[PDB]
């Protein structure tokens, strides 16, 4: 019944998404699960905002 998922960007979710691969760049299908029981984050977007991440990684628009 309760999954404890969002679907919104907010600032410190985007942050610790994007610093999340600074730390280990494709750390993929576990690393998914273990960011989002961090805080209260959905596993749909840590895929996917990794996924546009990957082809810029520290370039203009994160």
């Amino acid at each position: 019944r309760r999954r404890k998922k969002r679907t919104s960007i907010e600032t410190n979710i985007r942050v610790a998404l994007e610093k999340s691969f600074l730390e280990n760049q494709k750390p993929t299908s576990e690393e998914i699960t273990m960011i989002a029981d961090q805080l209260n984050m959905e596993k749909e977007v840590i895929r996917v905002w990794f996924c546009n991440r990957r082809q810029k990684e520290k370039r203009i628009d994160i």
